[PDB]
């Protein structure tokens, strides 16, 4: 088919990107462009510039799932997430509030339930909790210390993840992480190692033997923070998008940014890059375009997803995917 997807070609590691400038809070430009950007400013390691290798461009290719897959060198598990919801307030809309004209009960509950969540504190709570891990890290050298530093800081800050079983998807993020364990990654010395952070937009009615109503109008009590920790159970997404209600309307399963480690204070000037869709040049749909967006252009979101998780995950020191600054746009 014309509109299969395409592997984008070897980008020269020399060669320049385009310019290009944020708009109303968002840059974009054709993956072929971005990919010499990322080259010159994302790909050291060891402070050495690289290019995007064949196989790199192939996950890029993907769509926003693979920037964060090249950044990552890992397919996202989204294992480790981090939302905040307001219980009192959905609690409280649903029995006091009234729907808006027309709303069925479930498409009610299902707006209430979406309402209720606040992308920014979300974010705010995986990067706290990236931040313990990364000063958990900062001088452990074996898992053993890892795990003593940051329980130490958790019951310090009286945190409710302090609590989480030794095999929980919190305690093991780090050893469960594949360059932990290579010798050129992380060698199982926790400091080489740094956490990174991206988010995932996607349906909470994803199960086929639930009410239509679920599948079209959102499942409220479907991934729903556990309000200690505020931790998502990931388990139960399946990469099944919303069902359609109107005449032309599709949906797409997820989108995805990577946020990585910037250090930026205010979280509202972090810069997410994320991306329309796979590589289809030889089609109508296009060719990838990569989307570096402020944080409130990224939470925003679409239609498509009523469900935000904040992820975290870990790289090695050594690479450069996830810099302390991210700039939008060329130069
Ligand atoms: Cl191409």
């Amino acid at each position: 088919d014309s509109c299969d997807r395409v592997t984008p070609p070897a980008e020269p590691l020399d060669r320049m990107p385009d310019p290009y400038r944020p708009s109303y809070g968002r840059a974009e430009t054709v993956v072929n462009n971005y990919i010499r950007k990322w080259q010159q400013v994302y790909s050291h390691r060891d402070g050495r510039k690289q290019q995007m290798t064949e196989e790199q461009r192939e996950w890029l290719s993907y769509g926003c799932v693979g920037v964060t897959w090249v950044n990552s060198g890992q397919y996202p598990t989204n294992r480790l997430a981090f939302a905040s919801f307001d219980e009192d307030r959905f609690k409280n809309e649903l029995k006091n509030g009234r729907p808006r004209s027309g709303e069925t009960r479930a498409e009610f509950e299902g707006r209430v339930a979406k309402e209720s969540f606040d992308e920014e504190k979300g974010f705010q709570r995986a990067r706290e909790v990236a931040s313990v891990m990364n000063r958990a890290l900062e001088n452990a050298h074996d898992e053993s210390a890892y795990l003593d530093n940051l329980k130490k800081e958790l019951a310090n800050g009286n945190d409710a993840l302090r609590n989480e079983d030794a095999r929980s998807p919190f305690y093991s993020a780090l050893r469960n992480t594949p360059s932990f364990k290579e010798r050129n990654g992380g060698n199982h010395d926790p400091s080489r190692m740094k956490a990174v952070i991206y988010s995932k937009h996607f349906w909470s009615g994803q199960d086929r033997s639930s009410s239509a109503d679920k599948r079209k109008y959102g499942d409220p009590d479907a991934f729903r923070p556990a309000p200690g920790t505020g931790l998502v159970d990931m388990s139960r997404d399946r990469n099944i998008p919303r069902s359609p209600t109107s005449p032309g309307e599709g949906f797409v399963n997820f989108d995805y940014g990577w946020f990585g480690a910037q250090t930026e204070a205010d979280a509202d000037k972090t810069v997410w890059t994320h991306g329309n869709h796979y590589h289809a040049p030889n089609c109508s749909l296009g060719a990838m375009h990569v989307y570096e967006s402020k944080f409130r252009n990224w939470s925003e979101g679409y239609s498509d997803f009523d469900r935000g998780a904040y992820v975290i995950t870990f790289i090695p020191k050594s690479w450069n995917t996830a810099p302390d600054k991210v700039k939008q746009g060329w130069p």
